[PDB]
């Protein structure tokens, strides 16, 4: 939709998109995350985390080490452009971020930092 997208993470460790386009005219962009299924956060938690592609691995690694009580995301990580909280089934979280934090000629990735999820739960985010 305009300057916004709705995203689902399911019980099979899947997002329902692997590619997000952000319209350059947008002043900010919003992601609304939900979690179909019936499994809880500790088992099948999802978040939506944005970083440059170059920074993704560092964020994933430091997030795992941060623990479940930190939503598997390092607090105040300067590499995380925007993020939701970790959610289980039946829950919702959203994030709005300034589009000025993105540039052209930079590859962005979105992913989930729950342990082992990012191998499957990841995609591209592009400003155009
Ligand atoms: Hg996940
Ligand atoms: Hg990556």
């Amino acid at each position: 939709a305009e300057c916004s997208v709705d995203i689902q993470g399911n019980d099979q460790m899947q997002f329902n998109t692997n590619a997000i386009t952000v319209d350059k005219s947008c002043k900010q962009f919003t992601v609304n995350l939900s979690h179909p299924g019936n499994l809880p956060k500790n088992v099948m938690g999802h978040n939506w985390v944005l970083s440059t592609a170059a920074d993704m691995q560092g964020v994933v690694t430091d997030g795992m080490a941060s623990g479940l009580d930190k939503d598997y995301l390092k607090p105040d990580d300067s590499r995380v452009i925007a993020h939701t909280k970790l959610i289980g089934s039946g829950e919702k979280d959203s994030v709005t971020f300034d589009v000025s934090k993105l540039k052209e000629g930079e590859q962005y990735m979105f992913f989930c930092t729950f342990p082992g999820h990012s191998a499957l739960m990841k995609g591209t985010l592009t400003l155009k």
